[PDB]
């Protein structure tokens, strides 16, 4: 836990999930990320179209960060599964037909707008990958790796495609993946993977312990995850992540998402209003899960004008350490902190956070 950011529960733990376009981050925005948490991972087209290449503009924003704040833990995204077009590597991989999935009726295996998806059985394949996120990390400006889209490998609409054999193998593959991961970046370098999420189909907790520093919960309380059972097994699932040692991401939603068209063509100020108002209900759930190393993000989007640089008077406020563990009654879940008494009811939407 000595390459953890530092953490503290002297208010309430924030953490930082986006990607900026049209250029990096201006020194304001540096200063108010750096300066309200230690934790913060760079997405895919950070400082598009300004930046040709999602590595330069990471590498630099990490720098850029770092100046201002040298505990700042800076996460490079590296998807494990998609293969987007504004890295580097994007184009050494198009360089080798021979290596891209197909499914079984032989068709090339992409998602819509021509995105490949990797074959992870392939040991070639991984080792380019992993080479990439050593090549970026390791002696490099950043402290770690965002492994994404765990979750769709391991979707069973896939045996469809590729049948059982060649599913299993890319299931296998991808814990060889992040086994090879760990062993190229070292033992000082963080590894953040998708992981927990509750729906009413499928069930996925912390599924990838070994060699993992960091799980997110990318759905609480929207999408698909929006029952009280979903929210009640997120919630569990952030509480045994991180009474394990895991850095838990609890990512929360203001009742819409950048995909909802109708809510996006709102006013900026009546998304702000509608965040403000809406902010309660899943604070109050992730401070009554939360544990040490826990940290909550609140936005509508992973581009940083979706949200993401907006304040609350929540996050102001005095919390202290917790005084208990969590207390299940029912659907209604309570937590006790230094100076703030946490309710929850799940079934009725309704919570209260009493700061005093």
């Amino acid at each position: 836990q000595e390459y953890y950011p530092n953490f503290s529960w002297d208010k309430v733990p924030v953490a930082f999930h986006f990607g900026k376009r049209d250029g990096l981050m201006t020194k304001d925005e540096a200063k108010f990320v750096t300066s309200r948490s230690n934790f913060i991972v760079l997405e895919k087209a950070h400082g598009a179209p300004d930046y040709e290449y999602t590595e330069d503009a990471i590498a630099k924003e990490a720098r850029k960060l770092k100046k201002l704040n040298p505990g700042m833990k800076v996460i490079f995204y590296w998807n494990s599964f998609l293969d987007y077009n504004m890295y580097k590597a994007h184009e050494v991989y198009q360089n080798h037909p021979q290596w891209w999935l197909r499914k079984q009726d032989g068709e090339l295996d992409f998602k819509n707008k021509g995105l490949k998806r990797y074959d992870l059985s392939n040991p070639k394949v991984r080792d380019w990958w992993t080479d990439v996120a050593k090549n970026e990390i390791v002696n490099g400006s950043t402290d770690g790796i965002f492994m994404d889209a765990f979750i769709q490998v391991s979707n069973p609409a896939n045996i469809k495609l590729w049948g059982q054999k060649k599913y299993n193998d890319i299931q296998q593959g991808l814990k060889d993946l992040i086994k090879e991961t760990r062993e190229k970046l070292g033992d000082d370098k963080l590894i953040v993977y998708n992981g927990i999420r509750s729906t009413f189909q499928r069930n996925v907790g912390n599924n990838f312990p070994d060699y993992t520093d960091v799980v997110m919960i990318e759905h609480f309380g929207h999408f698909a995850s929006t029952s009280k059972e979903s929210m009640l097994t997120d919630i569990q699932e952030m509480e045994k992540a991180g009474k394990s040692g895991k850095i838990v991401v609890f990512k929360a939603w203001p009742g819409f998402a950048w995909i909802d068209k109708e809510a996006m063509s709102k006013p900026y100020v009546e998304k702000q209003k509608i965040a403000k108002n809406s902010i309660t209900f899943p604070l109050a759930a992730f401070l009554a899960g939360a544990q040490e190393h826990s940290y909550f993000i609140y936005n509508w989007g992973y581009r940083m004008e979706m949200g993401c640089l907006e304040w609350y008077p929540e996050f102001d406020k005095p919390l202290g350490k917790p005084l208990n563990d969590m207390v299940i009654n029912g659907w209604v879940l309570t937590r006790e902190y230094e100076h703030a008494l946490v309710w929850v009811n799940l079934e009725t939407n309704e919570a209260k956070i009493n700061w005093k």
